[PDB]
């Protein structure tokens, strides 16, 4: 094919071939202004076609007319007073897709280390917890069997070991109290940011969202692999 | 003023009355378009009027030109080639937002929906709750009658007793503390995706913010109620 | 004067007496497009003073020169091969926050109503709560009281008195669990929504942030009264 | 290629070499208008051509023709009315944010300071209340003091402090009840605004937002380090 649409990051370009011409557009423009453009190239009719070579508005808008040139896979420009009836190729999905899709991918890479990073400072995190979680927890139990001796085993009696629980107990209360202040008195080595994940997970939704409303207007059903 | 300007969900309308005749136009669409689509319909010259009586150019942009009309709710075309002078109406902003406020509340209807069926099952998860929840307040309203009834029921006494007390009550923090432990180491009924939810709330916020955007391009104060 | 610059809701609007004509530009635009209009109106050359009128660059930006204008408070246009050397107005600041300054005035009216609710409704809270707290507290008290008389005012004794604290403390363990479920089991009547008030603050905010911006931008001083 | 396109803070200029000439343009001012300044210039005709070379449209717009020209870093001028092709430079990602760049930089600087300032406040405020706390601490331990050495070192014994112990502990708890009661019933150090610093922080993010927009807008995946 002579003449070509090649996409560019934000707004297409067209190739036409009457030393081949240019033309950028946006999208939410009109074919109307397309018109004037090749108009005043030209030294003045001009028509579009697509589907089965019926002629479409020229008050119609292009975002909502290259997804038809995509289910027909191709484009049609009809010029008054003049030869030749021009074929144009078109973007695809994966073409409106491209340097977008991309990008994703490159984010959903940065993402994954730093997931791994949180995995590993969370599993250490954690058992030290459970560790020293079940150190108190057969100290306590060690208590139990100690009063329940005492009490049910000597001549001793809850007449001397009351008081022994009063201060354990406020022993207790100072030792906690002092680890609260020592404590008042965390990623280092592999350091990151929580906000820059954050930040990466944040722009990947609305990158996705962006994606599946482009698959919705299309109805290609879009996978993520 | 028979003719008028009719919206249409995007694209206006404009029917012009001179049978009446129905052109659509886009509104980034200069009115030099419009002057040739009027002049290419008739059997040359022509001009527009806004405010007091004032021309305006002719490579000015519609979908701001609307606006100015839109200050007094009437528009003037003047036409060389024709004797007299011709009014035309102008939309308001209840009339821009029609077609495009009924989505905001049909997405509202859904979420109301969806809300509703959320809050059943959380009041279902809410009464298994309260249901343990007395099933254990009547424990301890046994233990205090057994207390009393131990103690002022028999010779045994509090000599013999609170050494229990002060056992069952280490044993209830070491349970408790056991279930810390082992807890540390859905809506088939009526299904709903949080995506989903999610998605229509977000699409409702953005369709917020356009209207509040042309309510402030107009300076008209849109309730919501 | 005979020419005048409006201001519109969002863009300036320039009327030039040469049956006077209209357009519209937006800010960041250069002068040049606005030489390209007022050339294809006449059937070549054009130019623009400010300051002492000395001619400034085509290339420049709108936004960046209307200030000059300002604190010269004209604007001056000069046109080749014709007569006339064209004054026209400026706005000034209040012009330029005109329609942007009312709405941040009408938001402010509908939020000091809602703060006077707010008012209402946490005084009601807070009085109820000081009151059942001294309440509780009166007795406490009277429990000290009580207490320390039949420890020692009587014959009875802490070996009778013991038990009561051990029964006492558990119904008030029940009763606080009652209490707690029951709660499980606001802004009502002056109804509204902290969010509705929360996006009325925010909406507020950056209206204030344009304003000053504009301020510094002409250093003007606002002042919000 | 001895001329090129060299940057200034917001507007483009062209050095064009034939002694070499420069030249400014805004980003939106169509290639026609740089048709005339070189016309003029000189003592007719004219074309540019990019990637493999093609000759675009004239009306096209240059801040989206420098991406394309981007893509290759080089851009090709052709002139009816003198012999031979001329080659010229293009800007580069790090190019365009250069004098942008250094504007985030300077405004990290500050908020890196500030931050400091609030820190060491923050530590005053922090040992201030470490200082009540060891000496809260201090009264814990000498009451534990206290009932050992009135316990195990006299005949009073447990039978006459036990009541004491309930007592104390009771009015404890209405201590710290009224303290509760009496609370519900800076920086002229080295002072910083917290408006200033959010303001600085909003600043710092909208560069960043339209720096990354930008990114997007050539695919280079701007690192902020
Ligand atoms: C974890 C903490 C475990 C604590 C275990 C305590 C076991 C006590 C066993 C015992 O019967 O001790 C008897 C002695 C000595 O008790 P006598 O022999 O004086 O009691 C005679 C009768 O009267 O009591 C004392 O001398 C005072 C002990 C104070 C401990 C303070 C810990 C902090
Ligand atoms: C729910 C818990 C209900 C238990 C309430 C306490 C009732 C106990 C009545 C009883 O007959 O026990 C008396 C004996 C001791 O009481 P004697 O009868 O043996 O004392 C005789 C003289 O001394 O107690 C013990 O030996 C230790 C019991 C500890 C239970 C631990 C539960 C956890
Ligand atoms: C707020 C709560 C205030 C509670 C005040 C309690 C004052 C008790 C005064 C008293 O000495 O009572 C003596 C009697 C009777 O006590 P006797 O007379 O049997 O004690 C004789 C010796 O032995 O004790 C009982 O009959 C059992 C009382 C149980 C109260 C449970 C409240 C819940
Ligand atoms: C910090 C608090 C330090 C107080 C620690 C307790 C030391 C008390 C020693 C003493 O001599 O008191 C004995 C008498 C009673 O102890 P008698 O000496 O009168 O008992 C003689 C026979 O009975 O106690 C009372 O009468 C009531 C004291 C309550 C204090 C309340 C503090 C709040
Ligand atoms: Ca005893
Ligand atoms: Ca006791
Ligand atoms: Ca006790």
């Amino acid at each position: 094919t002579t003449p070509s649409r090649l996409l560019k990051l934000v707004l297409p370009l067209s190739t036409v071939d009457h030393a081949p011409l240019a033309l950028l557009v946006h999208p939410q423009q009109p074919l109307s202004y397309l018109e004037r453009l090749i108009q005043a190239e030209l030294p003045e009719g001009e028509g579009k076609d697509e589907g089965e070579f019926v002629r479409w508005s020229p008050s119609t808008e292009i975002g909502d007319f290259i997804r038809d040139a995509a289910r027909a896979k191709e484009f049609e420009v009809e010029i008054e007073g003049s030869p030749g009836v021009i074929k144009v190729a078109v973007p695809s999905f994966n073409d409106r897709t491209y340097y977008l899709r991309q990008r994703l991918r490159r984010t959903s890479r940065k993402i994954s280390k730093l997931a791994a990073i949180k995995e590993e400072c969370d599993k250490a995190a954690h058992r030290g917890a459970q560790r020293i979680a079940l150190a108190g927890c057969g100290g306590l139990i060690g208590y139990w069997y100690i009063v329940y001796r005492l009490t049910f085993e000597t001549d001793l009696g809850w007449d001397v070991m009351e008081p022994v629980t009063y201060l354990v107990g406020l022993s207790t209360l100072i030792g906690g109290y002092m680890w609260f202040l020592w404590h008042n008195r965390l990623y280092q080595a592999k350091g990151f940011s929580l906000q820059d994940w954050e930040g990466y997970l944040e722009e990947a939704n609305a990158m996705r969202r962006e994606i599946k409303a482009v698959a919705s207007e299309y109805d290609v059903d879009w996978n993520e692999t």
